[PDB]
């Protein structure tokens, strides 16, 4: 095949735009177009567009499908003790989503690598290593076995390369590295409303990661169930990167969907303010659902129920548990009936006079599959509740945009937990003369801020064994609990 | 030494300890009752509730949510009551700190907004507001007076940026300000502390103040000269307050209370608001920095946080009641401690700021006299629509800041907008969904701003937006419609 052969490619599919600046190349440049090109399917392509194209009531779960960590507290203690077996069996998997490019931080590195600004200063990606060696730790201290929680991490085209180098720049944080399971997503090219593939530059494609559902063909690509099934596996917690909170692998959140017979299950927290970013888990026509946050009405978002709390309060945290057998059936049949979908984007790009431009309107459109739009298929589907403050504090801006979700926001979150957890098994915090500080502290002058306190994954999981090194005594801030012993900051 | 011996009799003789080096220190030292302040700092530490404390009951709870079926009969109540010149506000703004990094008080705060107007304009606008809706409804311009209390460190400042703006159109003769007290700050061992060699470092004496500073400049007597009969109490730094909120009002008149509380509902249980509760039967709020976490925690079978009750610093009380407090009440009122690292002055003429807590400060809670009501109500709203305070600068904690301020008023413009039939759209004049995907560096939620004078609460904007498209940033005022 030459420059000829793939020119009359492109022109089948209304794509010979791609090729307008093809003279003006140098050589190199060539050679990487010509070669992203080849590896396209145009067919494919103007298929998903035109459906996308193409592409242009609720009800709430049942009270017999979600389970709640605060109301049901009496079988958490069940629920952990299921989680932490299935555990120590190395029946149970992660599958880290960390496909997500484009920083709206302001940087140019994946948010695994973000160090929200914790007194030990570790990344999203080092918290939630620790978890896992914690429960790796823990379920074999309660079974006396050795055990492994492989952990598969999606990545994108964007963030593939420098994830790899951090990971092995740290060395797995502890855990090995055949025990952690690199896969990259596919991607899609930003097209025009004319349904023509856009340029970023005169030999680049703007492309951009296929969206978190991307991840069943991404399964299927590089043969990742065949893997799980090869290791044994029975259960993957699936989750978001941006969360300084969330509880890899969370023995009572699997414990719980497997008492229930659960092939499918989604962690929520209760949304209180109508427009909160998050979608909300549902039902139409019997089937299972997450309605997006971008893709709800204002009438809905806002409806209340006879309680006073919204009608539709389970806020999906991106936090799924997903059976083997079947996210099997989904990679081998369901895939294909996900949709695509789109946003109206402003995509950088080439004009034809060779310059590039950022436009003013919109001129575009980016599709993409939802990770959750497979709930619809599972046979038993089920929800648990659990409290934001213990388990859901995302970072998705940087802290001057819109003064939520972003890295003061998170560490304050983690700080504030963790602060809470040595108050509850029995520790409390003194200034500087030892005078005892309350636990809602009073910030009144600028000097004044709230206490600083973190506990290392591998010291507590999620509050538990710490009166041994808290209990009836006092600590000046900031206070740092880990591996090498108790540490008041200076 | 007349007054040389006064500090004598009190211990406070250290307070001359500089004057060998003295006209000011001399008009503040003989202002200072110093046998009251000995009798207060003693009791204040002497000695130095969780378990008795209970949940707000239903009986005396009332919210504009789960009883929306009477927000339009108490509305109009309170409407009335207006439009009869017997309501009144007053706000408390003789705080001043330096958390926010500036030099004046909060009032006069800029947090970012489209038209860049400041917590007072955008609290007189309201108040106008109400005027102006209860002269059309009931037929007759009415007034609503607007107390306005300072403190020595915000009084100067304030007066002037009201005069400058020409009082945002209200009258300056129903704009009262008056001064509240203030204290001195305490060493533990109990001695005065001094600021300067020549200075005694001083600070408003808490919002709970308010009930001597009313003594002092005769204010309820002004308020029964008015013929007012309702006083709507609130916070300054809330960009969201519903200043002489119609509802609220309705509802404790409608509810024949002398006291009310507005609250919204507590969800985070280290939120810093103080919790509405009761202790051997009488009503009170636990400050947030005065509970234990236990009792923070504390859920209710629904789910709820026991005591959710959340202080939104507005309250109802009628002139009748205020003077029984002015009269009877204030001795009882007790001061609430905190330690502080204060800035001073020791021997040697050494100057240095403390980096370990040197003394205390007392402040008495504006709240601390609903345990002497005969029907206190509870009123609870919910906080997109009214409140989201400014207490910290951006560079902070990370919360209740400039930035918060700004976009919880426009997110509730921009929701006012969509309710009343209105439509944002892109560039393309596409229609932007309710709430938007913040994904690339440039995206920004939809900003929308709406004038008190146009829309007190989201009302009569139907000719303004209804079955129409708008590019935002959308401001729509007295001028009309502008999109920037
Ligand atoms: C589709 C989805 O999950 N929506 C949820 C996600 O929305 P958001 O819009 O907040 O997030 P998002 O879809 O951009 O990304 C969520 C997660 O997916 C990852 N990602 C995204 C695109 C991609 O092509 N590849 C990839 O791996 C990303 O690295 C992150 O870990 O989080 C919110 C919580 O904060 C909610 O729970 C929203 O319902
Ligand atoms: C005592 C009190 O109200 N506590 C409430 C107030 O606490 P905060 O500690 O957040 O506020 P704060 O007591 O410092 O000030 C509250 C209001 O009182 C004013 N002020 C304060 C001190 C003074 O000497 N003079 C004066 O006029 C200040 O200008 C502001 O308008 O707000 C929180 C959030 O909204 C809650 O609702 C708290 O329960």
């Amino acid at each position: 095949m030459n420059i000829n052969d793939l020119k009359l490619t492109l022109s089948k599919a209304g794509q010979e735009h791609l090729l307008r600046f093809w003279n003006e190349l140098e050589e190199a440049q060539q050679v990487e177009l010509y070669a992203e090109l080849q590896a396209m399917n145009f067919e494919e392509l103007n298929f998903f567009f035109q459906k996308a194209i193409e592409g242009f009531r609720m009800e709430p779960v049942p009270r017999e499908v979600l389970g709640s960590a605060t109301r049901d507290q009496d079988q958490l203690q069940a629920w952990e003790s299921e989680g932490l077996f299935q555990i120590s069996q190395n029946k149970v998997a992660v599958l880290l989503l960390a496909g997500g490019q484009g920083t709206r931080l302001g940087v140019a590195y994946p948010k695994g690598m973000y160090d929200v600004g914790l007194p030990s200063r570790k990344t999203l990606f080092q918290i939630q290593a620790e978890r896992i060696l914690k429960l790796q730790q823990v379920a074999e201290k309660y079974y006396g076995n050795k055990c492994i929680i492989p952990w598969y991490i999606m990545t994108s085209g964007r963030t593939m390369e420098s994830t790899k180098e951090f990971f092995t720049k740290h060395k797995y944080f502890g855990l090995k590295k055949e025990n952690v399971i690199f896969f990259q997503q596919g991607m899609l090219p930003a097209m025009s409303f004319d349904g023509k593939i856009i340029l970023e530059e005169k030999n680049k494609v703007s492309m951009a990661p296929d969206g978190n559902g991307g991840l069943y063909r991404a399964l299927a690509a590089q043969n990742i169930v065949e893997d799980m099934e090869q290791r044994g596996i029975w259960s993957i917690h699936v989750y978001c990167v941006d969360n300084i909170l969330v509880k890899v692998a969370d023995p009572r959140f699997i414990g719980f969907c497997i008492q229930k017979g659960a092939d499918c299950g989604a962690k929520v927290v209760e949304k209180t303010n109508p427009t909160e970013p998050v979608g909300v888990v549902c039902r139409v026509d019997g089937v299972y659902q997450v309605v997006e946050y971008s893709e709800i009405s204002l009438a809905t978002a806002q409806k209340r129920s006879s309680d006073g709390r919204l009608l539709f309060n389970a806020g999906n945290i991106a936090n799924h548990f997903f059976t083997v057998p079947f996210l099997r059936d989904v990679v081998n049949v369901y895939e294909p009936q996900l949709q695509h979908h789109v946003a109206q984007k402003k995509i950088p790009y080439v004009d034809t006079q060779g310059q590039l431009i950022k436009p003013d309107k919109p001129n575009g459109i980016k599709m993409e599959k939802f990770v959750f739009d497979i709930f619809q298929f599972a046979k038993k589907f089920v929800v648990y509740e659990v409290l934001r403050e213990d388990e859901f504090s995302p970072l998705k801006n940087a802290d001057s945009q819109n003064g939520k979700d972003n890295p003061t926001t998170a560490r304050h979150a983690l700080m504030s937990l963790h602060h809470c957890w040595v108050l509850n098994a029995g520790g409390h915090f003194i200034d500087e003369n030892g005078s005892r500080l309350p636990a809602i502290p009073r910030l009144k002058d600028a000097n004044d801020v709230p206490i600083q306190c973190e506990i290392s994954p591998l010291i507590s999981y999620a509050g538990e064994g710490l009166e041994s090194y808290v209990a009836d005594k006092e600590f000046h801030a900031p206070l740092i609990i880990d591996e090498n012993g108790v540490h008041e900051l200076v």
